[PDB]
C-alpha cells in the first residue's frame, strides 16, 4: 500500500501554504498525529532544537537523517541567508521526498541533500564539500551510528571547539553508549533535554554536547 512518506508529502501539498515552513511543520505534525506516528511527530522535539539554532545562530549545520524533511524544514528556516544545511540520507526515495518538501517551503536553496550513508559521506566533506569544521550537527539517523560517526567527525577534522552536537532519541530508543561517551568525556560539554513522545506516553530526550577541542595528545 502506500508509503507513509508519500502521504506526509500528500498532506503538505494539499494543507500547508508554499513558502511558509511554519505551516509545512504543522501539518506534518497534525499529519503524523492524527495517524498515531508518534516517532514522526516533531513538535516537541522542535521546541528544543529551534531554541539551540537560537542562541549559536550557526553557519553550517550538518544534519545526519532527513526522512521527508521536517528537521530540515525546521532547522532551515531559521538559518541566516547564505548559511546552509547539509542533511545526509541513504534512502534515496527519502531524498526525494524531503527535496520535494523543501521545494514546498522554499527552502531549497538552504539545504543541500546528500545521499548516501553518513560513514561514506563524512570522509568526503573536507575535500569533496569543501568544509572546513561544521558549527553544528544533529544527530537523527540510525541509533547504533551516534557513537562511531561523532568518532568519526572528530577524526575528520570536521569539529572545532565550539561546534554544537545536538542528539535527537537518546533515551527512546536509546543511545547509551554515545551518551556515556560525551558525558565522561572532557572535549564535551553537555546538557539533557526531556522531550515527550505520545501513544507510548514516554519521556524521551535529546543531549546538546559542545565539543571543547580534542583531548590532550599525551596521557
Ligand atoms: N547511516 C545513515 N546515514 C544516512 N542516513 C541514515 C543512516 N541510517 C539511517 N538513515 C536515515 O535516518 C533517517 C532517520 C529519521 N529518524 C530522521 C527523522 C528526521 N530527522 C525528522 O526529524 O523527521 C531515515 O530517513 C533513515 O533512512
Ligand atoms: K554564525
Ligand atoms: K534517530
Ligand atoms: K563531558
Amino acid at each position: 500500500g502506500d508509503t507513509k512518506e508519500q502521504r506526509i508529502l500528500r498532506y503538505v501539498q494539499q494543507n500547508a501554504k508554499p513558502g511558509d515552513p511554519q505551516s509545512v511543520l504543522e501539518a506534518i505534525d497534525t499529519y503524523c498525529t492524527q495517524k498515531e506516528w508518534a516517532m514522526n511527530v516533531g513538535d516537541a522535539k522542535g521546541q528544543i532544537m529551534d531554541a539551540v539554532i537560537r542562541e549559536y545562530s550557526p553557519s553550517l549545520v550538518l544534519e545526519l537523517g532527513a526522512y521527508c524533511g521536517y528537521s530540515a524544514v525546521r532547522m532551515a528556516r531559521l538559518l541566516q541567508p547564505g548559511a546552509r544545511l547539509l542533511t545526509m540520507e541513504m534512502n534515496p526515495d527519502y531524498a526525494a521526498i524531503t527535496q520535494q518538501m523543501l521545494n514546498f517551503a522554499g527552502l531549497q536553496d538552504k539545504v543541500t541533500i546528500l545521499n548516501g550513508a553518513s560513514q561514506d559521506l563524512i570522509p568526503q566533506l573536507k575535500k569533496k564539500y569543501d568544509v572546513d569544521t561544521l558549527d553544528m550537527v544533529f544527530l537523527d539517523h540510525w541509533k547504533d551510528r551516534y557513537l562511531p560517526d561523532t568518532l568519526l567527525l572528530e577524526k575528520c577534522g570536521l569539529l572545532r571547539k565550539g561546534t554544537v552536537l545536538l542528539a535527537d532519541n537518546v533515551i527512546v530508543p536509546g543511545t547509551p553508549d554515545f551518551l556515556a561517551y560525551v558525558r565522561g568525556s572532557s572535549s564535551f560539554e553537555c546538557t539533557h533535554y526531556s522531550s515527550y513522545l505520545e501513544y507510548m506516553k514516554v519521556v524521551d530526550g535529546l543531549e546538546k554536547a559542545i565539543y571543547q577541542g580534542p583531548s590532550s595528545p599525551d596521557k
